[PDB]
């Protein structure tokens, strides 16, 4: 058997990440004074008397700058008495915000708020385009819009046109925030990476800046920073401690871009085991997708999808000797799951991710036999397929394990397929199907998502795309309806799901694969968020 020829990239870290050792008179010393300082910003929030604007930009400041997390309940308590208050008399700045930061917490506010701001025929008054902090605030709402709100179908474009023509004659740092809002939006950020940005190029550099709030938000940014390279640090020793590096040298090396999506999905230090697990499975089904994808032959590969069905040491033998590695590494994993979770009492949840594994293998099978035998099935048959093999519904469910609070009736839920986990499962499809067709084009890839879309239609690539495109923003749509309360399960559980499509949507900017090229995209992102710390 003569296998292919290796193409990926070393990993590009090293061992840079492999020994941390945190030092604990300054965490003792940060952990100190953020006591105090998470203090004095709980009473800025419970103060009485606060105009509606005020209170709204307060509750604006204190989420971008990533220490919201401490003022759940505070926070839900205010935008509660806003939503049940109905205040609609303000300008569009204060409408649009309070508009997106009540929709983002499942509040259904009305979108007739915007009402006031459109003519006869439901386009924005065009008096309104000098106006730059409404028109930054309405860009940032118009993007967590449901199928209900056909009354923004304007926002979008009219906010950016004008944005666009008023940026460069704009004072900093507002300038720097409108330019970099016109690259990547709040709503579909991932959290730590806008954090990152906010805390370090704009508020720390507005003459209005609050002194509390910044130094809070450096600490605190900076403290968490300390817990992710302990966990980075444990999961490069277990990642070179099983060697895959040397015994399956055809396998992309990517730990540390597999621990940057785990953090994505939550970065909270409530999560540390959570995430720990969410990464060792990424991981090992990264290895298992190169093995189907650029070296087992079919005969090899039918045996080992067989032998997952099955989950059963004894299958071992049926396999090749590079196959064995694998077989039982993922055996092992799950393995020490059920010992981890032994103590909570969870141990029997982890047959969910079982079986979602043994999913995503039988998917894999079904994709490599279409190449094989030459076979372009029509759209229809091609996601009926597909969407399991973006292993989104695997990773999901992942997400659960760690998650102390989640009960056999949350699984139960999500086994079901519910409707946000399947926008997210296609936001990931399409946009993955459309950065990586020309590439996959050259390779004889037949059964890619925008061939069988060009063949089924009957239309160029540039309208298969501009479909694709189309699927992905009903997609994020049903993604924001299902945020509304009241939700089936608790909030707590449908933001993973959230996180992992906006997890898609900064891997995959300016339509290039940033996982299997870091280069690009991720390394700037892993720099800013594991390697340097925020100046203080």
């Amino acid at each position: 058997i003569v296998r292919p020829v290796a193409d990926f990239s070393p990993s590009l870290w090293g061992d840079q990440f492999l020994s941390f050792s945190i030092k604990n008179q300054v965490a003792e010393k940060y952990a100190k004074e953020i006591e105090a300082l998470k203090e004095q910003t709980r009473n800025m929030l419970l103060a009485t008397g606060m105009k509606l604007a005020d209170t709204l930009n307060l509750i604006d400041t204190i989420e971008r700058l990533g220490i919201s997390y401490h003022f759940e309940k505070e926070i839900d308590d205010i935008l509660d008495q806003i939503y049940n208050q109905n205040s609609n008399c303000n300008d569009l700045c204060t409408s649009a915000l309070q508009f997106r930061l009540l929709r983002q917490h499942g509040f259904n506010i009305s979108p007739e708020i915007f009402s006031k701001f459109q003519d006869e025929n439901g386009k924005f008054k065009e008096s309104l385009a000098s106006d730059v902090l409404g028109l930054l605030n309405l860009y940032e709402a118009s993007h967590v819009r449901t199928h209900a709100d056909d009354i923004l179908e304007d926002a979008l474009a009219f906010s950016t046109i004008h944005l666009e023509s008023a940026a460069p004659h704009l004072k900093s740092p507002l300038r720097e925030q409108v330019t970099h809002a016109l690259e990547q939006c709040l709503h579909k950020g991932v959290p730590r990476v806008e954090t990152r940005f906010f805390i370090s190029s704009i508020y720390d550099k507005e003459q209005s800046k609050n002194n509390v709030l910044l130094r809070f938000a450096k600490l605190d940014f900076n403290l968490l920073q300390m817990l992710h390279k302990q966990e980075l640090a444990q999961v490069s020793r277990w990642w070179k401690d099983l060697d895959f590096v040397t015994t399956l040298p055809y396998a992309r090396d990517r730990v540390v871009e597999c621990y940057f999506w785990a953090l994505g999905v939550y970065f909270e230090p409530q999560y540390s085991q959570a995430r720990v697990m969410l990464v060792k499975t990424i991981s090992m089904i990264s290895i298992v997708d190169d093995t189907f994808d650029a070296y087992g032959t079919v005969k090899e590969l039918e045996a080992y999808t067989d032998a997952i069905q099955r989950w059963d040491i004894n299958e071992i033998d049926r396999l090749p000797d590079y196959m064995k590695i694998s077989y039982k590494a993922i055996l092992d994993l799950y393995k020490d799951y059920e010992k981890e979770l032994s103590s909570a009492g969870r141990s029997h949840i982890v047959c969910h991710a079982i079986e979602r594994m043994k999913e995503v293998v039988r998917n894999y099978n079904v994709e490599s036999t279409w190449f094989i035998e030459g076979y372009t099935p029509p759209v229809s048959e091609y996601l009926s397929n597909a969407l399991a093999t973006t292993t989104y519904y695997y990773l999901a469910t992942t997400s659960y394990l760690g998650m102390k609070s989640a009960t056999e009736q949350d699984f139960e839920w999500l086994s079901k397929n519910p409707k946000i986990l399947e926008a997210s499962v296609i936001i990931c499809r399409v946009i993955d199907d459309t950065a990586t067709y020309e590439v996959e084009k050259s390779r004889g890839q037949i059964a890619t998502g925008i061939e069988c879309c060009m063949r089924d239609y009957g239309i160029s690539t540039k309208e298969a795309m501009a479909k694709f495109q189309n699927m992905a923003e009903t997609a994020w749509k049903d993604i924001n309806e299902g945020l509304l309360r009241p939700t089936p399960v608790s909030t707590e559980f449908l933001t993973p799901i959230l996180n992992l499509a906006r997890i898609v949507e900064v891997t995959y900017i300016h339509n290039l694969d940033g996982y299997t090229h870091p280069e690009k995209v991720l390394k700037p992102h892993i720099i800013n968020l594991l390697v340097d710390s925020i100046k203080i």
